């Protein structure tokens, strides 16, 4: 159980009853809208309390019971993740929010029944992914089933999946578009419900 990730300039720490997000200031040049993420959203756990220590923000979030950090599930089988990434894409969350697409920010109940922790403002105060959709989702399933970071496919994907020799994450590389993501999961996940 990691009770502590790095995530950009985020520090992550998974408590019993909280997780707290940590930025320095130094990384936040607005701050005007900061408790706008107070605001609930489906599929995100609340905010119970934002406050600053010595220079840093922290923002303290509900940690419901039963769910682990995805993080500490990688080294599950390829069809429970892909089991996984099926419902993540069902969840959707990426269109309607300012956030991270990455295992650090993403808590497990069961395969079906996901949340994630940390959200941004939508007036640039706080940091978040500005990748595109399609972009954030190959990135991150390679993290979640290949060898390397995230921050190793952000950087240049292509790249590394050439020298990886993963046949799954070429196929997810090849994809044109969001619903050929999610047809291409749903068929290798049917492909692994029958034998």
């Amino acid at each position: 159980s990691m009770k502590y990730k790095i995530l950009k300039n985020l520090q992550f720490y998974y408590q019993e009853n909280v997780i707290v997000v940590q930025i320095n200031e130094k990384y936040l040049t607005n701050r005007e809208h900061i408790f706008d993420v107070e605001e609930s959203e489906q599929y995100f756990v609340d905010v119970e309390e934002i406050l600053t220590k010595d220079g840093k923000l922290e923002i303290v979030y509900n940690r419901p019971n039963g769910y682990t950090p995805l993080l500490d599930l990688k080294e599950y089988a390829d069809f429970y993740k892909l089991d996984i990434v099926n419902r993540l894409l069902e969840m959707n969350v990426l269109e309607k929010t300012n956030t991270y697409l990455a295992m650090q920010n993403i808590l497990l109940k069961d395969t079906r029944d996901l949340l994630f922790i940390y959200k941004a403002d939508h007036f640039d105060n706080l940091p978040y992914s500005t990748k595109e959709e399609l972009e954030q989702w190959k990135n991150f399933i390679c993290s979640f089933f290949g060898k390397f970071t995230l921050e190793k496919y952000e950087k240049n994907r292509i790249e590394v999946l050439t020298k990886e020799k993963n046949s799954f994450l070429n196929d997810v590389e090849a994809v044109e578009s969001l619903e050929s993501l999610r047809d291409l999961i749903k068929n290798r996940l049917t492909e692994e419900q029958k034998n």
